[PDB]
DNA sequence: GACTGATCTGTACATGA
DNA sequence: TCATGTACAGATCAGTC
DNA sequence: GACTGATCTGTACATGA
DNA sequence: TCATGTACAGATCAGTC
């Protein structure tokens, strides 16, 4: 039944070796240029981010998501409101001359002066590159990112997202976040909150004020870390252990809105973080791995949808990283939409899934 | 039944306080003086082990382990024979003058001569402390330590560990050694064996050639991160999980064979080392949480203590390390020894534990 | 500007209810 | 079983050369 | 003598039986 | 469901200034 729409759903690894080839190419020529040529984004490191270093990518290796962070030392953050997710960007100390000094806008970091000068280097680059079909996407509002579209014959789209790394305590608005303590546990969240975190420019072209200062966390990284270690028991995935269909459900509801979105315009607020922090929520509402077992697919994956539905009934789906902020207020989605998906989810729930062919 | 006899087992945190206190001083001035004055043994770090710092000590606190380790670069070694567990150190790159030249045989780093070097800072400095009655013990044959006694009014013994450290991957006798592959998993042993590894003086007296030169390995920094990660569960023992028995059973065994070792001359072969390798074994056996449930402490007791008699019936104990390292051989332990143990422990068994009084 | 001691946060354990 | 206090452990921050 | 590229081991995943 | 081949990831070692 579904066991067939994830066969569809699988990745070929001709695809992806090839995919994979020509993408870290143009990756490690980036990140070479921006340490070499005397730039002040040198001292910047890789870190592969996503659903396609997740092995949760489905259908085609298409989008790849890699971070290039860049430690910036003796900060202080200024909340921006109470939003707990964005940020301004101030410095203790100017340390000299200072690599960073040219995208200060005062005491304040600019994130779109610095994103700028990125998207220069990226693009001047990418000029050079004369054996693959590579180019710079224009700039889409809201993106912390550089954005490729390589034509490696078929079309793959690369973000390279520039990043923050801050090895200091996480911001308080985190505090109360990561509730894994009953299924990942209690030493797994102190070693987890006791690496850095990211900040990436937000990038909004709403025309605020300090709309070009503003940033927002990021814990790539960390969810990396819980798709690759998401059981109870340690042997959970592994090779002397047990699957759970968990990474599978995941999958499942990717694609569900991936295809409810090209069909309805009405989802154009919607994204798969939302799926992603909704599926985190629900694996440490049910933290047991028998909870995942593969002959419960079906079950499973109606329990999370039905969780979304009341996410979506209660217009409340908490960031899992930052409880207090709400991804479906009213602020950031209208009632309308929310209720729109509402209808076509139910429908599709009640009729077999045919979306699915 | 055998909960009261570990609530007698159980430390007093008075007793834990103060010793723990006057100890940390101790050592604390010890590992100073080690870097201070312009030893050899500078750079040299703290790693404290055994059942005090994995919380199955028992009784009193009266007994501490730590180590010393220190990093020796650019080292190979040649196994003492086929033991797997003995070997001779050798350098690639003898770095300039050295400080471990002094501590040479040839190309071979000897034990003794370190040993004793160490020895001789350790009672220079001892001398030096008025304010707490501590002394240097005489030196034991097979230890790689310097043991203090401490009046603390009452007395403890600290056994100051002399230890190299090695980042090169582990020794080919571990390779087929830790097998927590269905226990603690896959990526836990792998990040495991990425650690360092610890070589110890054996200091045996017997006589033979590269006496003195002779180094065994240690993992006492594994042991103490299973000890403090020991469920297939991550959140087994912690706040937000559930408690097993396991600490327990290793404390009940580990107290069978105290007792049984002040009454009985004839088991002075035998160590806690033995139990604590048993007890490896049959967690790895029985690798499910809910086989270690305190409701089934007798029981599960039991098994360890049916499992260790077949031990000394095949006369057959594995290191848990080290597979082809045999800890129960005629060579190490006579037969008659093994014998009247299981005789002993087979008679405790049938009658209701009386030496627990 | 770089190295060492001081401060802070949280887990495991004892204790009291 | 559930709340309160101590040791241990690792990390970050503040002070000295 | 210090920094970067090359080599090696193992987990997660696709494929074939 | 179980054996074979590819990518990814981290670590150590060898080669260049
Ligand atoms: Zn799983
Ligand atoms: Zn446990």
């Amino acid at each position: 039944k579904l066991k067939k729409v994830l066969d569809k759903l699988r990745l070929k690894r001709k695809d992806i070796s090839e995919a994979a080839e020509t993408v870290n190419k143009v990756v490690e020529r980036l990140l070479r240029r921006m340490q070499k040529r005397e730039s002040e984004f040198k001292g910047v490191e890789q870190l592969n981010t996503g659903s396609y270093y997740e092995h949760v990518k489905i259908s085609a290796p298409n989008e790849f998501d890699v971070m290039f962070k860049l430690e910036v030392p003796r900060i202080e953050l200024q909340e921006y409101y109470e939003t707990g997710a964005f940020y301004l960007v101030k410095f203790k100390r100017i340390p000299r001359g200072n690599p960073l000094s040219h995208f200060l806008e005062g005491e304040v970091l600019s994130a779109t002066k610095m994103l700028s000068k990125f998207r220069k280097i990226i693009k001047e680059e990418v000029k050079e590159i004369k054996d693959i079909d590579v180019s710079v996407e224009k700039e889409k509002p809201g993106s912390p990112a550089v954005t490729l579209l390589i034509r490696n014959p078929e079309e793959i789209s690369v973000d390279i997202i520039l990043a923050l790394e801050s090895k200091g305590s996480w911001p308080i608005s985190t505090k109360e976040g990561l509730p894994i303590q009953g299924w990942l546990g209690t030493k797994v969240r102190t070693n987890l909150r006791r690496e850095p975190f990211y900040l990436v420019p937000k990038n909004a072209k709403d025309g605020n004020s300090f709309q070009g200062e503003t940033w927002r966390l990021s814990f790539s990284h960390t969810e990396k870390y819980i798709l690759n270690n998401h059981g109870i028991e340690k042997t959970c995935c592994e090779s002397s252990g047990a699957k759970c269909c968990r990474k599978e459900c995941l999958k499942l509801m990717k694609y569900l809105l991936e295809q409810l979105k090209k069909e309805f315009q009405e989802l154009d607020a919607f994204c798969s973080y939302h799926v992603k922090t909704a599926i985190f929520h629900m694996w440490t509402q049910d933290p047991q791995d028998s909870q995942w077992d593969p002959r419960n697919l079906s079950s499973c994956f109606d329990k999370l949808l039905a969780f979304f539905l009341e996410c979506l009934r209660t217009e409340k789906l908490d960031h899992y990283f930052i409880p207090k902020f709400n991804l479906f207020s009213q602020e950031l989605i209208d009632r309308k939409s929310k209720e729109f998906l509402s209808k076509k989810i139910e429908y599709e729930r009640n009729n077999g899934f045919p979306i699915f062919d």
